[PDB]
């Protein structure tokens, strides 16, 4: 019975969601047909963003991200029925966002920037609030943790009250313990593993592992040869019940999803721990 | 902990294994090959088949089968360190399969046919049991109460429990709910103390779930592999056997970091 309301519609959490990435940072028509693509083949979230969140990223100026990402998010909102999220820490790129027709705000940074928590309130959306240790330059030097779960589940607990002493309900919120970001192969195992113990905030769960280094690392190889890995990373997640699935693999994963959803529907519990 | 022996070596089971399928029905050659990629995807079992099992798959005589499967259990055991599991029901193929270095005998058949009971156990072999009947009541309690007689048929001709290794029998007389109820409840049959070994790769049960042809099951595959091997099934059985393998170390690096060691 988990739900989320934005925009006049509602997305239904009883199952998994595949959520595509569509990476913006002619582009708004090749933009356009990869979300088509990835909506033909069962994603019914496309994630938006035009800054690298990745390890040593550079930053973009306001001006340059809303023209990356408010045409898109107009273009696609206008033309496909799908959910829309916009992966963006700034004010300005969250109030144009929801103008334009966005429904989750996915803020890498859990609305830390000046101003960022005041726009997210006075928008009535969604907010996923992620876990970061550091900032993205300086996020995988030396990732450290005396209890990587522990920290994490004491930043929700921070982050909620936050959202809620803003005036956002807790029933807006969505929770991502942010694999890859201030965590070395070691500590996203542990955050894998232990995942279904965050389900105790009862908040859906996002999570976003596909091609990502804690899949690299442990096989070592390139982003090109991660998809096994990436399936199989979503099906330990999807079997915890995680309720959105971050991938840049949408057939194969919604595939995999249908699995998951035939085992745990003949699954007493409908979790597994 | 748990650990089988055959032909002088040991498959250590505290980890899951992926089993490949070499379905045999110059083609020795061929086999031979075969199995090589394989082994260097990082199978460590091979299920050599000499009469398919395929559901009106054609019957074979002791001789052709005999003809079909030594040669290529012989030339394995001759060329590779890796384990050879033989799916046969006939007594003679059991016998001289293990006079050639296979170390399971894989029988779907559970040794039903006359005299495979008392070869498998003159070989001293591990012995899979699986389940084969669709209608239940019940498909978990029927399987689970299969596995108790077949046990103590086995126990009875002289067959140690700690040889023998269970198998649920996904697609055998099993429509696609009775195969997913015993999937989300796989974690149960670890209360006889004994591997589980499991074959979804590429089955009906993907297939009608998806829609979709015998090609285009790798994803639903690689799912399934996933989530026996998150409830600590020991024996993955696979076509696809280089992406399974990445999928298990994916496996096994969460269940190293999890407490129990696996899902419930
Ligand atoms: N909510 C949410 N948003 C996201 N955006 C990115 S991309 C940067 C990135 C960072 C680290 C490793 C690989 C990468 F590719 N990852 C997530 C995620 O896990 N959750
Ligand atoms: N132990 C064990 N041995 C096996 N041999 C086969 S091939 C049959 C088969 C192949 C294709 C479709 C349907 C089928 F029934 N499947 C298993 C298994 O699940 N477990």
């Amino acid at each position: 019975s988990m739900k989320l309301f934005a925009q006049g519609t509602s997305l239904d959490l009883s199952h998994p969601h595949v959520m595509g990435i569509l990476n913006v940072t002619n582009s708004l028509i090749d933009a356009v047909k990869h979300a088509n693509l990835m909506i033909n083949a069962g994603a019914t979230i496309i994630d938006v963003g035009g800054e690298s969140t990745r390890p040593g990223a550079a930053e973009v100026s306001v001006e340059e991200e809303l023209q990356r990402v408010i045409p898109v998010v107009e273009a696609i909102a206008q033309r496909f029925e799908v959910w829309i999220s916009v992966d963006t820490s700034k004010p300005e790129v969250i109030r144009e966002s929801a103008k334009v027709g966005a429904h989750i705000i996915n803020d890498i940074r859990s609305l830390s920037e000046p101003g960022a928590l005041e726009a997210a309130a006075e928008t009535g959306l969604p907010v996923c609030l992620m876990h970061m240790q550091g900032n993205p330059k300086t996020m995988q030097e030396a990732p450290k943790y005396d209890d990587v779960f522990a920290e994490v589940n004491r930043y929700f607990i921070e982050q909620i009250a936050r959202c809620e002493q803003a005036g956002i309900a807790k029933e807006k919120l969505l929770l991502d313990p942010g694999f890859g970001f201030g965590k070395n192969l070691s500590h996203n195992y542990s955050l894998l593993a232990r995942l279904a113990e965050f389900h105790h905030f009862n908040l859906p769960l996002l999570v976003g592992m596909s091609r990502k280094s804690m899949i690299g690392q442990l096989l070592n190889v390139g982003p090109s040869e991660r998809l096994s890995g990436s399936l199989a990373c979503a099906v330990i997640a999807a079997m915890q019940g995680a309720h959105i699935i971050r991938v840049h693999d949408v057939k194969e994963t919604v595939e995999a999803m249908r699995v998951v959803e035939a085992t745990l529907s003949a699954k007493e519990n409908k979790r597994y721990e």
